[PDB]
DNA sequence: GTCGG
DNA sequence: GCTGATGCGC
DNA sequence: CCGACGGCGCATCAGC
């Protein structure tokens, strides 16, 4: 049904490979930009040289197209699907906490399986071990029925923690998805200014008190990132990837467009930033400076400002997802 | 792996 | 302590 | 060994 779906899932196997095996960050990072250019295309590609016309397809992802055109597989991934180390390391990248590092580090001590895995508890740090004991559960999607629940508690109880917060779910829901990998609540609150607590361990910390919030990841001073679980209707819902992140109350704009993403339009946004000459982040934009150093931070008064800057058309949320096309 | 310089 | 990597996460 | 590639929080380490 999804066009050019064959080409798409063997670039971002790719994609995985080059991250969990090679280490390669970059190529990892090209693949799926490429994965992403076709995706977009309205038309089923022909032939490598057709895909090469777009950015980010080169030589010889359009040989690896003409290869699967013409096969219907790819050698390099059959040999790679047959690494039974390297399919383990893939494996165990999925659990939150282990990457490629510690991945391979648990393969090449002989863990290979979830069962494995399970037995070998004792070698993974809090975060790794959380992530574990929720595998299953953070494999499922949310439906958005259920972030709608989600929201009512979020908002109920940083409402009664202090009325002066305001909360926002950004990430897939705020972009219309009609699921989501997880829960992205963007927190501000008048005492936190980029010049100026407790702001978000209070919040946190009320979560937990009404048997919302779980377990934690992780946690600093403006990031939390845990599990929670809406309340049981009769005798349970699965647990749930929650990230808190305050942000200052006077930068909200670049805060929100960051938390909104997607992953690859944020990622994008940026790298068109600097070929414009500015720097963006989850604070500000601000110039290039000729030294080395970004300069003053420009004033912004709504996301379309963000992209006024860069020459950018605006998008609304539900356009900064990732799309595909279908055939018949 | 792709791209720009 | 601070800075700057390394790993891993949004 | 062309070098950059988006950018930063939290956890942790290395060097000072
Ligand atoms: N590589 C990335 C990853 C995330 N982000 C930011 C962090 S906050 C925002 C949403 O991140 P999430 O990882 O929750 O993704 P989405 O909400 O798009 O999807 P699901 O959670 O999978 O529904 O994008 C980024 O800028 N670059
Ligand atoms: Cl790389
Ligand atoms: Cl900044
Ligand atoms: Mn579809
Ligand atoms: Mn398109
Ligand atoms: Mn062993
Ligand atoms: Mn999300
Ligand atoms: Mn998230
Ligand atoms: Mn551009
Ligand atoms: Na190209
Ligand atoms: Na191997
Ligand atoms: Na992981
Ligand atoms: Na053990
Ligand atoms: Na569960």
């Amino acid at each position: 049904e999804t066009l050019n779906g064959g080409i798409t899932d063997m670039l971002t196997e790719l994609a995985n490979f080059e991250k969990n095996v090679s280490q390669a960050i970059h190529k990892y990072n090209a693949y799926r930009k490429a994965a992403s250019v076709i995706a977009k295309y309205p038309h089923k590609i022909k032939s490598g040289a057709e895909a090469k016309k777009l950015p980010g397809v080169g030589t010889k992802i359009a040989e690896k197209i003409d290869e699967f055109l013409a096969t219907g597989k790819l050698r390099k991934l059959e040999k790679i699907r047959q690494d039974d180390t390297s399919s383990s390391i893939n494996f165990l990248t999925r659990v939150s906490g282990i990457g490629p590092s510690a991945a391979r580090k648990f393969v090449d001590e002989g863990i290979k399986t979830l069962e494995d895995l399970r037995k070998n508890e004792d070698k993974l740090n809090h975060h790794q071990r959380i992530g574990l004991k929720y595998f299953g559960d953070f494999e499922k999607r949310i439906p958005r029925e259920e972030m709608l629940q989600m929201q009512d508690i979020v908002l109920n109880e940083v409402k009664k923690v202090d009325s002066e917060y305001i909360a926002t779910v950004c990430g897939s829901f705020r972009r219309g998805a009609e699921s989501s990998g997880d829960m992205d609540v963007l927190l501000t609150h008048p005492s936190f200014t980029s010049e100026s607590p407790k702001l978000l361990h209070q919040v946190v910390e009320q979560l937990q008190k009404v048997h919302f919030i779980t377990d934690t990841l992780s946690k600093g001073e403006t990031k939390f990132m845990g599990v929670c679980q809406l309340p049981s209707k009769n005798d349970e819902y699965p647990h749930r990837r929650i990230d808190i992140r305050l942000i200052p109350k006077d930068q909200y704009y670049c805060g929100v467009l960051y938390f909104t993403g997607s992953d690859i339009f944020n990622k994008n946004m940026r790298a068109h930033a600097l070929e414009k000459g500015f720097t963006i982040n989850e604070y500000t934009i601000r110039p290039l400076g000729v030294t080395g150093v970004a300069g003053e931070p420009l004033p912004v008064d709504s996301e379309k400002d963000i992209f006024d800057y860069i020459q950018w058309k605006y998008r609304e949320p539900k356009d900064r997802s990732e799309h595909h096309h279908h055939h018949h």
